[PDB]
């Protein structure tokens, strides 16, 4: 079971009751085929991406390298002109550029004001809205935000995950993904949202040991192919090719429990942040007795929570 | 998993304080001067000098309540504890014990030099710990063949046998995990040939192991499970004594099992942040509940 490879399973000719009351209360990441997603299936080639969405400056990524990490930074922000990032994304190599002639390009859309503002598809590319269908899978009143993703084929991006549920939508393009349960998170080495092992195919185990009892499953998503991801449940993915992304994010919780600041999707619902603020007063008042006393005592802690609250 | 306690011969007071004391590893300490004591304290001598005062008598045990509480004399109790028995409360085969207690249970605390004082000098406790942080003075007879379950106290511990054999296993604390603890007792009555059935996790457990004979002094620093098995007959006392500024522990404990202060309240706060963390689906409750156990372990662990 431990360290076990699953396909993510895909359905073809799925309806919107039987999503929504049958295969969304799963729980578990699924990937649809064959949904009719408007013609931006067909019309988004990149000659029509940099006339229709062009020149909308955006908040972008510029990484010389494939696998990118936050551990060292190894990749730079910057903005472009919507038209010119496209173009760039879909080369191999750059007569110019912001670091090197083979640097790779990743967006991943923003809202007009990223400090009060979700980012919003309808709201920032309104053409383009125009060619895609969202599938309606999900009560509109739990709508969260809508962001595009672009990347150069061989981008790495890193494993994480975010607190809505999301459709990723691939338009153009095949993507990689592979992705591992919630309860998978022990294994992950976690910083924040984001998972210290970045080479997951070929992981360096004397440093991340445990990333090995890590299950994961694996999907490659063509065009007009679309991934629900439960909340926290772990992904990374990686531009096989050069393609066009679009994801929807929305509230599985009452937006009541979710934390208002938040405009991106990954803070933790107010409940569970809050928690972590409780916590960290133990861990102080405990904190200053001898290293033996409180290790003996964190056992216990630990013993006592996977008990009281694991499930 | 299954190894010896040192045992050393001729440890200065001194060596012991500054260089093993702080290893926190259990110890046993063979020929120290503990008095004409382990000499004297036979069946009869005991029965003798100790008087009829009224004691707390205890009756494999089981903690599932297979034992009784009872009270007799002194000299009595020892006497059955040599003994199978004549006079009896519950079999003719009655396991007969022995753990002392002062005047007021509630409230005060056992202490040889309260409670024995003729016994009392006979035994010169070993000098290796200040008198400030004296704790109790405890008088353990046991019948030979009782196996008290094992538990942890929060006081470090000077068991030592004055007369007869008895063995002990002993446990890291850190084994806190495979030993399924309820409080402050393990739940695995039978230390040596385990139902694996009902608790798998035992077997991970490395169990230290040492014979006391009359004389010698094991030392059990804060927070290691023992395992006390009384081969022989024989009675043995212990003393607790604190490691930590007697602040930080708790007021209403007159057994040194009470978790400190500190851990009291740190463990409450923390009932506190799974009440909160308890209202999200169990899904979301789950996926956080490990994240704080990360945390934990990063944080606090060694
Ligand atoms: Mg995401």
């Amino acid at each position: 079971m431990a360290g076990q490879h699953l396909p993510v399973p895909r359905l073809e000719g799925v309806s919107r009751e039987q999503f929504m009351q049958h295969l969304y209360p799963q729980r578990k990441p699924l990937v649809l085929e064959g949904i009719d997603l408007g013609p931006c299936t067909s019309k988004w080639t990149v000659d029509y991406l940099s006339q229709v969405g062009g020149k909308k400056e955006v908040k972008i990524h510029v990484a010389a390298v494939a696998q990118m990490d936050f551990i060292s930074k190894n990749f730079v922000y910057r903005t472009l002109p919507f038209d010119q990032l496209v173009q760039r994304a879909a080369e191999e190599k750059h007569k110019e550029f912001f670091v090197s002639e083979d640097e790779k390009y990743y967006l991943r859309s923003l809202g007009e004001d990223p400090r009060k503002d979700v980012a919003d598809i309808r709201k920032q590319f309104p053409l383009l809205k125009g060619d895609i269908k969202f599938p309606e899978f999900f009560k509109e009143e739990q709508f969260f935000s809508s962001v595009f993703r672009i990347s150069s084929p061989g981008l790495q991006l890193w494993t994480h995950y975010d607190v809505m549920d999301n459709l990723l939508i691939q338009v153009t393009g095949k993507k990689r993904v592979v992705l591992f349960s919630p309860r998978d998170a022990q294994y992950l080495y976690l910083k924040g949202t984001k998972s210290e092992v970045l080479n997951i195919d070929n992981p360096d185990l004397a440093k991340y040991p445990l990333f090995s009892k890590a299950r994961r499953y694996e999907c490659s998503l063509e065009a007009g192919d679309v991934l629900f991801i439960p909340a926290l449940w772990f992904h990374n993915v990686i531009s096989e090719e050069f393609g066009v992304g679009v994801n929807i994010f929305w509230k599985h919780l009452p937006s009541e429990c979710y934390d208002k600041t938040d405009t991106y999707g990954n803070k933790d619902p107010t409940a569970a942040s809050r928690a972590a603020q409780i916590l960290d007063r133990a861990l102080k008042t405990l904190a200053e007795l001898p290293e033996e006393y409180r290790d003996f005592y964190a056992r216990r802690m630990v013993l006592h929570i996977q008990d009281k609250a694991y499930s």
